[PDB]
């Protein structure tokens, strides 16, 4: 039980994934059915600097109430396991001017990525791990169609099938994304973070 431990992307190029942004297409959170307060449309922004920090930005819209949720996913490269796409962050909530709401740690699995498309992950709380996400990822609003297989094989990996995940392709056309809040937040200053 707690969060599970699953195989990850060998030889992990950080510098090559922690650029531009992301979009989450479809994922399962935890193991109950999906309510509408947990049905969203996430994109990130993030970057890894010379000084090695990594540092990610969400905003997450919900459709159905209007709302904007933000955090802020805070790690070095020291905290990765090795070569793997695997490491631990200091993930904090914050409201649209960064100020902290709650936070907590987050162990981050790539099980795949190409880089430039999709990316699948397994994202989970050691000390709420009821709170598990398996998320597919991608560099466009969708999937782009010619990887559809080669994600679909990824969460093949941990038991899992697309059809098998909330698509959050399907509130699109009510999708919003906070692109200002987000480069406003990944410039800004976080000194209880940073470090």
């Amino acid at each position: 039980s707690g969060c599970s431990t699953v195989d990850t992307v060998k030889d992990f190029n950080k510098d090559n994934f922690f650029t531009g942004s992301w979009y989450i297409t479809h994922y399962k959170l935890g193991d109950s059915t999906l309510e509408v307060g947990d049905k969203n449309c996430t994109k990130f922004l993030h970057q890894k600097t010379a000084d090695g920090k990594i540092k990610e930005v969400f905003s997450n819209y919900n459709p159905n109430a209007k709302t904007y949720s933000y955090d802020i996913s805070f790690a070095k490269v020291s905290d990765f396991d090795g070569n793997n796409g695997k490491y631990t962050a200091k993930n904090v909530i914050v409201e649209k001017d960064g100020r902290k709401i709650d936070e907590r740690t987050l162990q981050v699995s790539y099980i795949d990525t190409d880089y430039s498309k999709y990316s699948v992950v397994h994202v989970c709380d050691p000390a709420a791990p009821d709170y598990y996400l398996y998320a597919v990822q991608s560099r466009t609003e969708n999937v782009k169609e010619d990887v559809k297989s080669k994600v679909e094989a990824a969460l093949g990996k941990v038991g899992l099938k697309l059809s098998g995940l909330f698509d959050a392709t399907t509130l699109g056309n009510k999708c919003q994304y906070d692109d200002e809040t987000l480069q406003k937040l990944l410039k800004q200053s976080f000194p209880n973070y940073e470090k």
